[PDB]
Parts: structure tokens; C-alpha cells; sequence
């Protein structure tokens, strides 16, 4: 078959919503398990499957790389270079940073030399560029706030810690770095003091990011990450909006449902909202302490015919949305593609074959099977490579 409907995995991580996937797409969950992530791709741990008998998408690609991926992706990556997910965050997730490519390679080589098997921040030598696209209103943190914004936010908790006072004396990148590390490094009475002052300020301060801090404290009451919304931009993505997560930039998924597309990596440098040990010097060596203005946080899409492209500044993946109507639209690429029904209903056509996609269902299109003709109502999301 030319268009392959995907059989996808649902990760039942503790933080997932028990209802979102059911409410959105009619996905069954008779025992009310948390359903955190719906995986669309060829990940070795849990590959999407296709019906021929079902076979692993990963194994199918590996048997015919050039035909499935196209020559460009095949020669550059040697595999499907992205993973595509529905993320259903009922609880706040950890604050994360991903090193750039060069440092991810060095980190990988360092840990190989040390002999850490998989207990381990650099499981591979890849970067992890990522894009998030809101399906429901989506609360996140992304990047450092403007210095004067940080200054405005920290003065009501200046007595929490001397590193805060130190930054407020001279609000620059060096002291932002020290404050960042000092906050993550807090211990005992230093930490309880700082956390006591923050909690009290929640009663005298109103609105954002204070409300977000309160939200997070329900799940992470003893975490120094509670200060991060005073350092990092808090963004509330409306459904249809998107944001790219740059290398060396702290970010966190706090609440809601989104599409996430990322290059293939399991590397992560945690920067709070987690019970796990954190290599602070490593984290700091891989963070760029440059403020990002709110005006530059969202990805500005480009609309052309029925196609809404979200420009991505890396080659690892591309992402677009497609308006469906009664009249058909050809959707074509020089790579493999995964098509996902966001809303409405998609009828795909390749020569003789029809494939219907209801919301939340997805299909894999091999490079050699592009293009397809799409019609129906609502919107289809596509992940692919532009190369």
C-alpha cells in the first residue's frame, strides 16, 4: 500500500492526562491510565507500526532507506531524523536545556570515556532542536526574560537569596549565570529561606508569572525551579501557535496539549522541577544567558495556498499545516512524511487508494509515494524534511 496508516504507541508516564487523548480523539482508556505522549515515528524503544501483518515502521525504513526516506535524508541522517508526538501535560514537566550539536558530541564522548552506560545526560551525540504547536491552550517557559523584566520580578523576593541581591546590583549575563546556578545549588536553610520568601510573596503579588509559580508549587513545593518563572519567559500559547526551542536555552512544558516535533535525541540537561541530581557546571557551560524578548518567542508561519509553513532553522525536520476543502490539494515532499489529522476529517488519495483520517489519526508517506491528494474539512499537520 502507498499510504500507510500508523499504529502508534502511547507512553503512560505518570504526568500524562487521563482524559485529553480520549476527549480530543476518542482514544479508549477504560482503566483511566495517564496518557502522556502519543508517538508518531520510528523510535527503537517504541516504533510506530504499519499494516502490510503489522511491521515496525523502523524495520520497514531500514529495509528500504532510500525509497522510504528519500536520498537526501538517507545520505544525511541514515534514518528518519525526527520524532513526532502529541504531548498531554496534566502536570508540569522538568526544566530542560539541549546543548548544540558540537557540545552534544563532546558530551557523548566524555560520558563514553567515563563509562556511564544508561543510568546519563548524553545518550547520543545529537542536538535536540524542537518545535511545539499548541492544540489546546499551552503553558510553557521558554528562554531568559529581558534583564529589566527579571529585575522587576526579583525585587519583591530580593531577601530570598544574596545571589538575587547580587544580580540586582548589576543585572547582566555573568550575574544572571551566577544567580541561575546559585538557585539550583541551594541547600538546607539557604534553600528553605529562599523558598519561604517566595511562597510568602505569592500572597502579596498578583497575576503572572506569580500565578504560574503557584501552579507549579502544587507538584514541586521543595524545588528551586519555583524561581525560574521570574527568570524565564512564561508563555501561554493559543491553539494554532508555535514556538521553536533553541539549543542552550532553558524551557519547560507546564500545562496543556500540543504537537511536538524534535530531532532524534534522548539527551537532556535538567535545570529544575525534577527530583534528579543536576550537573550544574555542565548545565551552565551549555546555557546561553542572553535574554529573548517576548516578541521573538513565537514562530511566525508563512501561508501559501492551503499550506501554512512554520519555518524551522535546522534541517532535521519541517512542519506545516494544510487546510482541507472539498476540492483536493496535492501534498508533496522529497522526504518521508507523517500526516496527522488535527481536526475535521482528512481523505487522502494516491492513484486508486483512499485513506480516511479522523482527528488524532496519522499516516506515513514514503518519499517514493509523494504526492498525495488531500480533501475533507479541518486541518492536517505534516512533518517532513525540506532538503
Amino acid at each position: 500500500a502507498s499510504m500507510q496508516k500508523l499504529i502508534n504507541s502511547v507512553q503512560n508516564y505518570a504526568w500524562g492526562s487521563k482524559t485529553a487523548l480520549t476527549e480530543l480523539y476518542g482514544i479508549a482508556n477504560p482503566q483511566q491510565q495517564p496518557m502522556a505522549e502519543l508517538w508518531m515515528g520510528a523510535h527503537p524503544k517504541s516504533s510506530s507500526r504499519i499494516t502490510t501483518e503489522t511491521v515496525s515502521l523502523r524495520d520497514a525504513i531500514e529495509k528500504n532507506k532510500t525509497a522510504m526516506l528519500g536520498e537526501a535524508v538517507a545520505n544525511r541522517f541514515g534514518e528518519l531524523p525526527f520524532l513526532f508526538k502529541v504531548l498531554c501535560a496534566a502536570q508540569p514537566l522538568s526544566i530542560q536545556v539541549h546543548p548544540n550539536k558540537r557540545n552534544s558530541e563532546i558530551g557523548f564522548a566524555k560520558e563514553n570515556a567515563a563509562g556511564i552506560p544508561m543510568d546519563r545526560n548524553y545518550k547520543d551525540p545529537n542536538h535536540k532542536p524542537e518545535l511545539v504547536f499548541a492544540l489546546t491552550p499551552f503553558l510553557a517557559m521558554n528562554a531568559f526574560r529581558e534583564f529589566s523584566d527579571i529585575v522587576s520580578l526579583l525585587q519583591p523576593v530580593a531577601g530570598a537569596h544574596s545571589a538575587i541581591a547580587h544580580f540586582l546590583q548589576v543585572p547582566n549575563a555573568e550575574r544572571l549565570s551566577q544567580l541561575f546556578a546559585s538557585l539550583l545549588n541551594m541547600q538546607g536553610e539557604e534553600k528553605s529561606r529562599a523558598l519561604a520568601v517566595l511562597k510568602a510573596a505569592l500572597n502579596s503579588q498578583q497575576g503572572e508569572p506569580w500565578q504560574t509559580i503557584r501552579v507549579i508549587s502544587e507538584y514541586y513545593p521543595d524545588d528551586s525551579g519555583l524561581f525560574s518563572p521570574l527568570l524565564l519567559n512564561v508563555v501561554k500559547l493559543n491553539p494554532g501557535e508555535a514556538m521553536f526551542l533553541f539549543a542552550e536555552t532553558p524551557h519547560a512544558y507546564l500545562q496543556g496539549v500540543a504537537l511536538a516535533v524534535m530531532a532524534n535525541s534522548d539527551n537532556v540537561l535538567r535545570a529544575g522541577l525534577t527530583p534528579k541530581y543536576i550537573d550544574i557546571p555542565e548545565l551552565v557551560a551549555n546555557v546561553k544567558f542572553e535574554p529573548k524578548p517576548a516578541g521573538e518567542l513565537l514562530t511566525a508561519p508563512v501561508k501559501s495556498g492551503a499550506e501554512l509553513d512554520f519555518p524551522i532553522p535546522v534541517d532535521d525536520f519541517a512542519f506545516s499545516l494544510h487546510d482541507l476543502a472539498l476540492q483536493e490539494t496535492s501534498i508533496g515532499q522529497h522526504s518521508a512524511a507523517i500526516l496527522f489529522c488535527v481536526e475535521g476529517e482528512a481523505v487522502l488519495r494516491k492513484d486508486e487508494q483512499r485513506l480516511v483520517l479522523k482527528p488524532g489519526e496519522s499516516a506515513f508517506i514514503g518519499a517514493d509515494e509523494s504526492p498525495v491528494n488531500a480533501s475533507g474539512t479541518g486541518r492536517l499537520a505534516r512533518v517532513y524534511n525540506k532538503l
